[PDB]
């Protein structure tokens, strides 16, 4: 079967969110990286928990690293969305996305739902 | 942190946030192998006879021509932060034998 | 005696908004249901439900496996969960799961509906 | 190295408006090709054939039974056939003769291939 | 007449006259089982590189989940009337051998 | 198998004709009678052989007792569309159809492709 | 005030004729009885179309609906007889609503 | 009864019309709508009376003068005959009273 | 203000030049006063069955509330630069007799 | 009444020409000036006869006068309609016309039918 | 200009309200009538003020004398707008309208905002 | 047959008022005198909503372009004042198409 | 005409009742010149934040070309019948001493 | 080299924004495009002026005059503040000289 | 760096002649002097199309758009009478932006 | 002729701050160096929003197209310092184009 | 202007003068971003299949990412200023639609 | 089953093309390796010669290939193929050095 073959090779994907990868060095933080399905950069998503903004914590100079890594990026937006809690997830969250493509390009190659 | 860790009974959880609470949120076990699709259906919602219509779209089409092995309907158990109910729809790809052995629960 | 009668005598039964539907006695209350098309096209299957039960936690667990398995290999376009009672013939409230195998708008076309 | 490059080295081929082919070498030349998209869902099937062999009016029987027998049950949604060649690759013209197993925009949308 | 009789080879063939010349018509056995799906393709069409994008797609999405079996691409053969090259692009529901058994030819 | 057994039952359909029924004693006029996948009648149709126009031949009376054991047929529309020749018609035809729904609803019901 | 219904004259064979000219030349045309009745709707096609193989579709749907016919008796398909100022030849596609021997009748044909 | 049955029938495409018979073959002709509502006036002229140059000068004054108010929305010219009923080529020059759908709509006919 | 030549039988003809060659066309008489609407039809487009349908939509609503004393179709009469035979199709707005004055036409 | 009262008040307006001027010593090219019921100014047209044009007459410095005194303008688009001959213009004729407003407002503020 | 001469010449037109008339022994209630750049008699209103109302009083007989001398009006629709207070209108009124031409035409022809 | 034309009350001062009910509370309502001429045409608007300020825009439209009114008489604007179950004062915003002591005639009011 | 009551500082004003309260008045002298255009602003509005954008198109656009003198922004003096501030945003088509004088106002 | 850089950067939804300094705090600031083309005037007025019955009369005379032609399209009335280096609420009055939507083009400003 | 303006050709009689290729052969042209001052929009109309009676309509609309022209000093209209190349007679349509004689002057024609 | 570029007072921590009123509160600001060169992109969220879960989304999109940002050096995301007269807490998502370095020495933090 | 203009339709023009008379152009909008890469060539040499091997290197190479959207091939002339038939390869950096907008040209 | 890549051309690699976009394409021509060599446009010189007017071509492929760079660009008469008779222009956009070029895809220098 030719069909399960290539899903085997094939890295992960989910709908919505897209092929993610992460620097383990950078977490809490990240920023986690969303490809699609032909490998090119979506997003970069930073991640902060509800808890700390609402006790004033001041990040800076956060991502440095792998921004430095990434070179081009030409940021097409900024989409701040809530998360947590849920199974996986203990406390609220928020993602903070630097989205290289135009919104419509985003839902449509990562295959999510409309927002 | 935000990011899903393998939990036993479950599997590593990922979900687009913009679709919460419900998602659904695709499962996968420690081999990155996808176990089951799970809606994550606010009890609540439920007693309000809210009508879910045509949901989870985008992610099970992305499963193309699949087999689904069975269906569960679970409360959700203790989780940290979670404070009200909900149930978990799930709809497995494997048998219920499998899935209990490679979620480690 | 005309043919159209005698096409109609001979259709199985259709109900506009359900379709035509079977299910494994074996399996009842919950099911699964599987709603046909005019064609005897499989459009969904449908999970019965007592939101009662959800209230109390029960665990549904393995449900639908002999009907599912026997159906196939096949795209699952889609899922539904409508509520539904108490009315002559259902005692008190319940859901339907509904596992659909064609886009919503297919669906309801195809089963003779009211749009969603 | 970058992750995308990374990934985009362990992506089978994939090409704008094909997919990612495969065919059995032992049913060439008339094939049929399958191709699928970047999920890995087989698209399409495609038998070639070149047109002076049907204007000598050969004639093209149990043709490609082997591959489809290894698919499996599915809807077919439409048929296409499209010209091809002469072009580099190609010294005389051909006919594209397609088994779409979605619909034609999903076709196009999936493939990533100019609308027709 | 206008409608079809059983015809050795292919059978009893239906078609709405709408789609002609293509079609594609519908090849029946002498029991009324769908045998193929048949497209009537001018050789001359072919010729002139006429482009055929998303055809029979109302017929072959009647047929619901199938298995096609294989593919015949046959040349027209004498048919009274008929005064133009075709070619018969079929798919097959059952194995040639059935086929040619349920067609009588 | 449900599936199987429900298409063995239900009568052959051929999309964009219907389910068709026609008294073998009208022959070759017919008319022939299309039926939906519901069994309700979407269409009258009558069938003369374009040859038998080109010598002035004149029909009367036609369709007669079909008609008559109709009853209530309340016209929409009509169509007149050529037919043949193909394998299984020997010479060019005409299919005089009297439509009992919309232009729409019959393509619809009959499932056929658009005109 | 000084008016009158405009009435086409009778024509043994077809009656008081009426046809709403933008419809023209295939109509439909309603052909009336003395009495007033409507005896039968008339498609008047060219024969070149025919042969050119014409596409006729939702053909006196207005009419039709408006006329809300629900009996058809028989159906007429015959060749255009000679008709002063007609050159080329029609078949005349009758939907009758009486039968074949009131329509001779009434229609004095 | 003197129950009046005389009355012209309203045929889909025409209306009910009316012509003063004293204004023949010319008219113009008065095309009502089933509510009552006069739709358009319809003058009608052969086709060989063009070719031939003639003069139609001050035509349809009485039927006019009696109609008063108008307020002309369109106009229409169409082509008739021959045919079973005409034995020569017309035209049909039409003043219409209201836009082309409603035209068509109150007329119940066939749309252009 | 710009008034273009009057012509007797026309008065001073003005048309939208976009809707050439039937127009309509606006005849006025020396004092500014509408007297007629024209429709200038080439005899060729009648000859081959030309259906019009909706003309002059724009004009006549733009015109308004008002009445039609009578109807004219005359064949064009001998026009400098006119080649090919048009009819003009009249709606005149005040009687023959004062349509022959106004317009200073025999 | 007020209405027939109000009209005769108000200057000559032609369904898709406009109320128009022109200076008398600018004739026959002008250009033509065309106000909407406003009294706004819509277009400024030239008049050239198409023989001219044949010709490969020269028409420079033209409009000079008229356009001195109009000041500011803003051209929106120019067309280029032919014109005649019919009663009024012995010859064929080519209106340029320098339009002020975009082409819609402009079928819409002289009342004309769209192009 | 002939631009700044044309407008002086021409009736004061209010955007949204047209250009009024109003028999003066009418007053208050008139009714006014409205009239578009080309004269055409687009409404008839009637001013009523809300207090009145609240204190039951019977408008019977309201405008013969304006309306007689109209004629041929063809109602369209009507509108009752509230109006006031603010200068010029020391409380709260209702305008009650009998539009003559359709709702989109009649924002059209007085050159007003959208409902 | 057994079939008679269906009329509704006649109230003195409106006479047969007729409504299409899923154009209520405003109507219009239609009034005809006993022989079945239309003497006016009634909106019925709420004086809450007066006091509420809502704008009536393109009101009775359908109705108006299908009575074909092209004179008016005379307009009334009167307090409905009480009627049976009727708890919330409306005005009568009336096009009356006859004269004043027409109205009063034929209403028998 | 019709002419409303001329007001000291405010002139004829007009304005069109499904626009209010903010409008655009247009503002005329004895002699028929336009000579401001009024927004009437409720003070409440401004104080909630409210968000105007695009307002008065239709009657700018149809005022067309021409040149704004100067701008006022005055809260509203006593009006009879008005009851809540509010500010009058004018765009002056004269000087404001010829606005005193056409407006006759103080 | 004189070559100028002292010029204002364009910002997208402002546009380059030149003001006379003489006419602060109030303006108007003048707000164009990347062609050059003059886009909007702008007034700026602090609420509490607002709330304080403040009269402002004869505003943006000079500027104005030296502008000439005009031609307005629409107002704009925006509030702003507070947020850093904008300490009190204020209100935007914008004579814009160009419709809505080619006002956020050209100055290529969110919609609104 | 190594990159310099691209300026076209310098016709005289019509100076450094700009055009959207995609907009040809109408154009319009754009004609400036050496400074680099815009001198006048040129329509470039073939005699053909205007012998066939071609309706030009909305032409030029983007391009007068963006160079945003209050003020047209005169116009222009002219043969292009032979160029190299140039097979087919056209008329140049010109909205000149400055005086004749500074028209001649700057175009050094 | 009499005028001069509007530029807003320099802002230590904040540099030159810009931002469009229609797109208050959370812009987002451009800041601005001395030299005029852009050092950070900063939106402005208000706590109460995020506590409500409020989902963001395509924000700054005209603003970030027409900047053409095609490196940034870190990001920063700091509650809303004690400004005159901003009340309600917010933070401040800053997209830095420069180093943390260089960004607090060219704002003179 | 101290500089090349921006002309609607075309932008603001660039080349390295010894990259002609084929170039490639570069087209810039109004605010200075790289439009499109534009390289002329002679319809004449085309039917001489002259070989354009290695064009635009050097300019291509200054350049940097680009990220090619689309590609138009635009005949151009005769004309006044153009006395032979050229055409007009361009390698557009943007959409089809933001070209036009960007550049400010008339609709394709 | 296996990779159904066709068959090795010299100087033009494993050729891909979506036969739908024929006959311009563009072509897709990969190394031994399986990288993409260069994107080929094979434009009919009669179609040149003809002024077709060819606008946002090759947009699906080249936005799926999202080629930042390219190294050079040819255009180069169409050398000799079987059953390619008329004559056709490679517009190529190459993503290697020409030397890496002519290695890769075994073609003369």
């Amino acid at each position: 079967n030719v069909s399960e073959a290539l899903k085997g090779a094939l890295p992960n994907f989910i709908p919505g969110l897209g092929t993610l990868y992460v620097d383990p060095s950078t977490l809490p933080e990240g920023p986690f990286l969303a490809y699609d399905r032909a490998g090119n950069l979506v997003k970069v998503v930073f991640m902060v928990p509800l808890k700390k903004l609402n006790e004033s914590h001041k990040y800076v100079d956060i991502g440095t690293k792998t921004l430095r890594a990434l070179g081009i990026t030409r940021i097409d937006h900024v989409n701040m969305i809530p998360s947590g809690p849920h199974p996986g997830v203990s406390e609220p969250h928020y993602h903070i996305e630097l989205v290289l493509v135009s919104v419509d390009q985003e839902r449509k190659v990562l295959e999510g739902e409309p927002y």
